[PDB]
Order: structure tokens, then C-alpha cells, then sequence
């Protein structure tokens, strides 16, 4: 394979001798020079265990390489300093200090200039990360809520111009928050310019897609297909017009990207570049474990789809150090935990956490929890799992029937309660979900609704504030950059009008996607209220986090608590937590703490405790305390 300085010298080619000769002096090169011989190596070497040797692997990466340059020189100053300070700070996603929001631009705050005005309150929060949901162009009515891409470089004109989201990154920098968006890498719209000359059978876009003649592969395929919208279509394709089939995991709409062709990746590639010099920080990689196909296979996170992104990887090692990739795999927790690493995604989305939680409110035992704290939390160096209560998608339980299975428990039999469960189809529910994609061939189904709507607040369940803080206590706390739900710190409850329009009837997911509250909102400040006690108690979570070295890192052991109902782990050997997810007081026992001072400060209450003696927790209730 060509190496470092070979490519080097050719992408210098470019330029005629005089000007040669300055552009191998000038510090952009030099830095973009130094990293190329530390990180292409990797590039290379992920690329070809994907594509062999494919005649187009050379001329692919050469074409890339020369954009890699033009991207890197064209690079903003101050972004070239944060890409020199994460360089050198590999760790700064383990940091205490962290704590992200997510949100919709247009359900938050209108557009973006009404965006940029929230700012203010992102502080107020105390949030350093910010995600803002699919911002550019997407088909009108049906989009997947803006996954279904039509452009990668045109913003949403309801939303802006590309000039207002560059102006709104500039923003959350001066406010010390990181930008996050999407990199929906996987597919795009079937009205993406791509979709229509590939379909057309346009020789420049050919193999830019996966399309059939019929349902010969489709059905080979679709043997081993997950189905992740069966109630849009069966197995993973659609039929076109002209009756083709086009692979299809998600909506019909949405068309898989065939990265069996060079050409795909640089073609993304050259869009990451893109977002790079915009400004963002993190890079959501949406549905990482589909990128790579095979029949035979569940076509989920095969090898391929590893190299792949590492590849990517070592694209932004080069030519944007700055940016950092979180990665969406929403999938067993063995697999899911395949996509975190250095070279790969640095953080992920910690689902078998998220599932838990809400698993332990239902159950009242801790014991899948616990085991997950124990043996699925610490993360190589250098990576940090994204812990969240909630998100834009339903909750799937993803938690390992394996791991169940140690514990006694029917994996598909305990799914089949907390469905009924959360969607208040069980005795003495206090949540108020929505079913999602129940599919009548496997049993699986999915749950929509917000935290609230699932706790218990919309009947005012005295228990539901409680409920809210323990939930969001623990992804706090527990090591990893902590992500709310933005709508959550006030007890935002679902949309009541999804299922009457006509584009998200069909969609449970837009149940807890509400708008921005500004009842709720104009309430937080009030104590008497449900609004202002859940914010205050997690605006003071997430200072005490955030101020206290004793969180910072994303390692933690367990706790014995001796008591199923209680879940306990220390930070840093010096931060004990405990929370009790029983509705009703519960008790660590004085001959469990003997190893414990006498006396800890709790950082949730503020009182001192006495560990020598039995220690009875209330309903729900949360404690921090400082051991060391
Ligand atoms: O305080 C609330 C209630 O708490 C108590 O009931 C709890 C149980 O203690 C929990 O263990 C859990 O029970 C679930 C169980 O987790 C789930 O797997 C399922 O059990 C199936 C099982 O999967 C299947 O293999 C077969 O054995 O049938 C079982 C049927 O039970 O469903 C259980 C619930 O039925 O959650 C409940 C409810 O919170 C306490 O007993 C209640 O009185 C109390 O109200
Ligand atoms: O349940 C309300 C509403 O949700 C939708 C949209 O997602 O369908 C969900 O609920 C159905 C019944 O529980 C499931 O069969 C389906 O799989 C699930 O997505 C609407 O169709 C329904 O009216």
C-alpha cells in the first residue's frame, strides 16, 4: 500500500513550484503533515481490510486526502486551537465538568436564531454540551423527524440558513457549550439528490445504494433481517416505482448507503469534513451497526462496520483533531459496547444503563442494574459511555437475555411485563406510555413517552418528582457525560396532538416530543410546583457534579447493599451513592456499612449521616455521600 509521504508529495502537486515551497513551511502544514504520518497509517489499514484490493481504494483515498488538506487549511484558527487542546486532552469527555441537553430546534425554540436567544438558559442549566436534532433539508410531511436527509449542506430553511447555524455554534463556544448534531451516515431520503441519479441509473452514482431487480436477494436476506419499523414495511426493503427494490432498514423513505463502494465513503467522508469546519464538536454516528451488509448475516454490526468507522476515525485524527464521534448502537450490550474506543467512537450511548433504570422503577429490584454497574460499566482508557433517562426514541429493552438468565429471569417473558407495564396495561402502573412498533411475529415491542409521562406525573402520582431525580441521579453520577432530555428538568409531559396529525399518527415516538413548556418553564423557579422541584433538584445535582472532583472519570465499583431494592456504588473510593427504588422506606442495614466513617456528608440533602447504625432511606429518596 502508498504511504504517508507519498501522498503527501502528490497532494502538493497541485500547486506550482513558487507557491509549493511556501505551503511546506507554513505551520498548517506542518501540523496536517505530522498527523498524517500518525494517523494515516490507521486509515489505510482499516480501508484495506474493507475493500482489498479494489481498484478504486488508491484513486478513492488520494481524491480524499487532497479534500483532507483543502478542509484542514481552510479550517478556522480557533478551531485548529481546540483541535490542538483535545489533542493533547484526550480525556476531556471523562470530565465531571460535562453535562449535555438535547433538544429540537424547531420544538425548543422555533428556529435557530430563537435558539441562539435560549443560550442564556443553557448556562442558567449549567450545560457544556449541547445536540441539536437533524437540522438540514428533508422531505416535508414524513422525514423521520429530519433523519430522512435530502441535503447534507442545506439547513432546513424553516429552521435557518447554514449562516444561522454557524452563527449559533459560535455561540454555544462563547457560552462554553459544545456543538453536537447528527451524522446520519447510514442512509439518506429517497429525494436526496444521490437516491434520484442512482435510481435513474446515472453512471456516476452507480452502487451508491443497494437495488434489486426483485425479490430474489431481498428475500435471502431477509431471513436474517431485524425489523425496526415493522410497521412501516417487513424485513429491510422497499419497492420503487418501476418495481426494484432498494434496501430500506428503516422507513421507505430512507434509503441504505452502499459503503461495499469506495466511492460512498469518501463521499461521506467529504460531508464530515464539512461539519467539521462548521464547528461542531461531536458527531452523532446514527445507526452504526447497519453500514456494513452481508447476506447470511443480521447485517448489524459486522466487522466491516467497525473498520469503517475507524476509518473515519482517523479522517478527523488528520483533518479535524477536534472532533469526537458518539456513537447510536442501540443493540445488545456485548455489541454495543464493540463501537467505543479511541480509534472508533470515543463515547456511546449507554442503552443497557437507560433500560435499566426504567427496569428497576417497574421491578423495584435492583439486581439486573447491579449487575450491569458491575460488570458492563468501566470502559477502556481514554472513552466514556453517554448516560441518559430519555431520548427523542422510544425505549427498547435491550438488556442481555444472557445477563437475565444468570439472575433466573426470562429475557422475552420479563420484556412482555415492562411493555405491559409502562404502557399501563399492568396493575398498579404509575406509567403512561405509548406502545411502538409491536411486532406481532416476535413479541418485541418498544415504549413511547417522556420521563414524566412514564413516572407517573401525569396523575400527579405523589412519587413521580422522586422518581424523576433517582432516574437522573444515577446517570449523573455513575461515570460518563450525562445527558438530559431537554423538557425533562421541568416535568414536561407527552404531546396530545401526534396521534391526530395525519404525518406523525402513524409515529408514537412524537408523544414525548413536546414542545418547549412555557407554563412549565415560567414555574421552575417555584418550589410549590412540580416544575420548580424537579428543576432546582437537578440544576443542584448538576452542580454538585460538576464542582466535585469526586465524580470526575467514568469508572465506579459496586456496592453490597444487601437490600434488592437498593442499588450502591462508589466514585473514586471516595463518593458512596445509594438509591432506593422501592416506593417504600428501605434499609442498609449498620452491619453492611461497618466498613464505612462514622459519619458522611450527603451532597443531595446536605445532612450528615450516621453510617454506624441501620440507615433507612425514603421512598425513592437519593443519597451522595462523601466517604473520602
Ligand atoms: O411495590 C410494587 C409491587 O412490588 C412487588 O411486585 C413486583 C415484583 O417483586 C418484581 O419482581 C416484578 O415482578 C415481575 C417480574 O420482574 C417479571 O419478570 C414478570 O414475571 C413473570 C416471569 O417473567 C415469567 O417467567 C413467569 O414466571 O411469570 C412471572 C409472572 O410474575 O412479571 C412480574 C410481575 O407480575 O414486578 C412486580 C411489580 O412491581 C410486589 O409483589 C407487589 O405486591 C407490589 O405491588
Ligand atoms: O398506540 C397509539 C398509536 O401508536 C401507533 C404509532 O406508533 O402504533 C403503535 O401502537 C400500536 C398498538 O399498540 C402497535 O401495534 C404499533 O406497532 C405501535 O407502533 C399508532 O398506529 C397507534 O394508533
Amino acid at each position: 500500500s502508498p504511504n504517508s509521504q507519498y501522498l503527501k508529495t502528490r497532494i502538493l502537486d497541485i500547486y506550482t513550484p513558487e507557491q509549493r515551497a511556501g505551503i511546506e513551511k507554513s505551520e498548517d502544514w506542518r501540523q496536517f503533515s505530522r498527523r498524517m504520518d500518525t494517523h494515516f497509517p490507521k486509515l489505510m489499514n482499516e480501508l484495506d481490510s474493507v475493500y482489498g484490493n479494489n481498484e478504486a481504494l488508491l484513486p478513492m483515498l488520494e481524491m480524499l486526502l487532497a479534500q483532507a488538506w483543502q478542509s484542514y487549511s481552510q479550517r478556522n484558527s480557533s478551531l485548529k486551537d481546540i483541535d490542538i487542546a483535545r489533542e493533547n486532552n484526550p480525556d476531556w469527555i471523562l470530565s465531571n465538568k460535562q453535562v449535555g441537553g438535547v433538544c429540537y430546534v424547531d420544538l425548543f425554540a422555533g428556529d435557530l436564531k430563537g435558539l441562539k436567544d435560549k443560550i442564556p438558559y443553557f448556562q442558567e442549566l449549567g450545560l457544556t454540551y449541547l445536540h441539536l436534532m437533524p437540522l438540514f433539508k428533508c422531505p416535508e410531511g414524513k422525514s423521520d423527524g429530519g433523519y430522512a436527509v435530502s441535503s447534507y449542506r442545506d439547513v432546513n430553511p424553516a429552521l435557518g440558513t447554514i449562516g444561522d447555524l454557524r452563527e449559533v455554534i459560535a455561540a454555544l463556544h462563547e457560552a462554553g457549550i459544545s456543538a453536537v448534531v447528527d451524522f446520519i451516515f447510514n442512509h439518506t431520503s429517497n429525494e436526496h439528490e444521490w437516491a434520484q441519479r442512482c435510481a435513474a441509473g446515472d453512471p456516476l452514482f452507480d452502487n451508491f445504494y443497494y437495488i434489486f431487480p426483485d425479490r430474489r436477494m431481498p428475500d435471502q436476506y431477509d431471513r436474517t433481517l431485524r425489523e425496526i419499523f415493522p410497521d412501516q414495511h417487513p424485513g429491510g426493503f422497499s419497492q420503487l416505482e418501476d418495481g426494484r427494490w432498494v434496501w430500506t432498514t428503516f422507513n421507505s423513505f430512507q434509503w441504505d448507503l452502499n459503503y461495499s463502494n469506495p466511492w460512498v465513503f469518501r463521499a461521506m467522508a467529504g460531508e464530515m469534513l464539512f461539519l467539521a469546519n462548521l464547528g461542531v464538536d461531536i458527531l452523532r454516528m446514527d445507526a452504526v451497526a447497519f453500514i456494513w451488509k452481508q447476506m447470511g448475516t443480521s447485517c448489524e454490526n459486522l466487522p466491516q462496520a467497525h473498520a469503517l468507522i475507524r476509518a473515519f476515525n482517523a479522517v478527523m485524527r488528520i483533518a479535524a483533531p477536534a472532533v469526537f464521534f458518539k456513537s447510536e448502537a442501540i443493540v445488545h450490550p456485548d455489541q454495543v459496547v464493540q463501537y467505543i474506543g479511541q480509534d472508533e467512537c470515543q463515547i456511546g450511548y449507554n442503552p443497557l444503563q437507560m433500560a435499566l433504570l426504567w427496569n428497576t422503577l417497574a421491578t423495584r429490584e435492583v439486581n439486573l442494574l447491579h449487575q450491569a454497574l458491575t460488570y458492563r460499566h468501566n470502559l477502556p482508557e481514554h472513552t466514556a459511555w453517554v448516560n441518559y433517562v430519555r431520548s427523542h426514541d422510544d425505549i427498547g429493552w435491550t438488556f442481555a437475555d444472557e445477563d437475565a438468565a444468570y439472575l433466573g429471569i426470562s429475557g422475552y417473558d420479563h420484556r412482555q411485563f415492562l411493555n405491559r407495564f409502562f404502557v399501563n396495561r399492568f396493575d398498579g402502573s404509575f406509567a403512561r406510555g405509548v406502545p411502538f412498533q409491536y411486532n406481532p411475529s416476535t413479541g418485541d415491542c418498544r415504549v413511547s413517552g417522556t420521563a414524566a409521562a412514564l413516572v407517573g406525573l401525569a396523575q400527579d402520582d405523589p412519587h413521580a418528582v422522586d422518581r424523576i431525580k433517582l432516574l437522573y441521579s444515577i446517570a449523573l453520577s455513575t461515570g460518563g457525560l450525562p445527558l438530559i432530555y431537554l423538557g425533562d428538568e421541568v416535568g414536561t409531559l407527552n404531546d396530545d396532538d401526534w396521534s391526530q396529525d395525519s404525518n406523525k399518527s402513524d409515529d408514537s415516538r412524537w408523544a414525548h416530543r413536546p414542545r418547549y413548556n412555557e407554563a412549565l418553564y415560567a414555574q421552575r423557579n417555584d418550589p410549590s410546583t412540580a416544575a420548580g422541584q424537579i428543576y432546582q433538584d437537578l440544576r443542584h445535582m448538576i452542580a454538585v457534579r460538576q464542582s466535585n472532583p469526586r465524580f470526575d472519570g467514568g469508572r465506579l465499583v459496586t456496592f453490597n447493599t444487601n437490600n434488592k431494592h437498593i442499588i450502591g456504588y462508589i466514585r473514586n473510593n471516595a463518593l458512596l451513592a445509594f438509591g432506593n427504588f422501592s416506593e417504600y422506606p428501605q434499609t442498609v442495614t449498620a452491619h453492611t456499612l461497618q466498613a464505612m466513617p462514622f459519619k458522611a456528608h450527603d451532597l443531595i440533602g446536605g445532612k450528615t449521616v450516621s453510617l454506624n447504625q441501620d440507615l433507612t432511606l425514603q421512598p425513592y429518596q437519593v443519597m451522595w455521600l462523601e466517604i473520602a
